[PDB]
């Protein structure tokens, strides 16, 4: 019932970091208004994830998909990006740098991005970016990139505190922007770490609207996000991290 033909088309072969990890057609983010000279330009290995708050689970940029990444961010009107990995972890590239150096500006295809300010927080770096379309005039918007940089090289964090505080900030930022689009979340392949942050965010939100005693069904929620992007939450450790995060959150609310 869930096909992934687009990601399998020959023209999009190099647009996937891992030939085996592709987006479902029914939930894939379809990019419009691309270079007419490109055989195919409506593809990006990204899927919309909905539990009015949604997410875009995607892979880290490849050198040849950076422009597509910004087209997506602009198209979906996303104002918040959650990068969950370093650019390189254990000698493996997990995302090409898709943002300009601090105070610098770079043009990605028809998208102009200005890094206006970088700030350091505990477990993360926040980059305030200005995104606009070169051909237009009233398209500029701030995109807040939250770069979580303390995720361990191996396994998952032993304590969920850092991710929860991180997500709390992300949450506050998203709600401080009028009608911001889906929060973009990415990791190497866009399913393991990415799935973990999203599932946690989804569960925490439910607790924020139903109280510390509402029913919480992790397995159910995970299967729900998985019907929108396959493989979300790849390891036992990640699975357990989610359980720990929810509880830790509940226990924090209980004063
Ligand atoms: C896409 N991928 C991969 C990955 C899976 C297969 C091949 C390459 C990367 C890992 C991930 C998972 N393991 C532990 C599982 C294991 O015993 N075999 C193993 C796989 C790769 C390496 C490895 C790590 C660095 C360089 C070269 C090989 C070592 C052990 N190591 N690396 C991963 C982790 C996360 C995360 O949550 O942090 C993620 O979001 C995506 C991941």
């Amino acid at each position: 019932l869930y096909s992934r033909k687009e990601g399998q088309r020959q023209e999009n072969k190099n647009k996937n970091r891992y030939k085996n990890i592709l987006p479902f057609d029914h939930t894939r983010v379809v990019l419009h208004d691309g270079d007419p000279n490109e055989p195919v330009s409506d593809y990006i290995n990204a899927n919309i994830i909905m539990p009015k708050k949604s997410y875009i689970a995607t892979q880290g940029c490849l050198q040849n998909t950076v422009n597509d990444f910004w087209r997506m961010v602009f198209q979906e009107n996303s104002r918040v990006i959650v990068m969950t990995t370093k650019e390189v972890e254990r000698g493996k590239s997990k995302c090409v740098k898709y943002w300009p150096d601090e105070y610098a500006l770079k043009e990605y295809g028809v998208m102009r991005v200005r890094n206006v300010k970088e700030s350091a927080a505990h477990d993360y770096t926040l980059r305030e970016l200005k995104l606009s379309k070169v051909g237009q005039g009233n398209t500029e918007r701030t995109v807040w990139q939250y770069h979580f940089r303390t995720w361990p090289d191996h396994g998952v964090p032993s304590d969920p505190g850092g991710v929860l505080d991180f997500l709390e900030e992300v949450h506050h930022k998203q709600e401080s922007i009028m009608d911001a689009g889906p929060v973009v979340v990415h990791c190497s392949a866009g399913i393991g770490r990415t799935g973990t942050f999203i599932v946690i965010d989804i569960l925490i939100d439910i607790i924020r609207e139903k109280g510390v005693d509402c029913d919480i069904d992790v397995p159910k929620t995970i299967q729900m996000v998985r019907s929108q992007r396959s493989g979300m939450v790849q390891t036992e450790a990640q699975y357990r991290f989610i359980y720990m995060a929810v509880q830790h959150y509940i226990e924090t609310l209980q004063r």
